């Protein structure tokens, strides 16, 4: 269960990045 | 809009927590 945490973490970071990007 | 980015930020925080818990 290593890859699953990394995948989900990357996904969350990405969605957070989009959220911050919309603040433009 | 702004609310959409704020919502996405909340989504990312939640998904990130699930990811960290999964380690």
């Amino acid at each position: 269960s290593w890859e699953a945490g990394v995948i989900l973490i990357a996904l969350g970071v990405f969605v957070l990045y989009l959220g911050v990007k919309l603040l433009k």
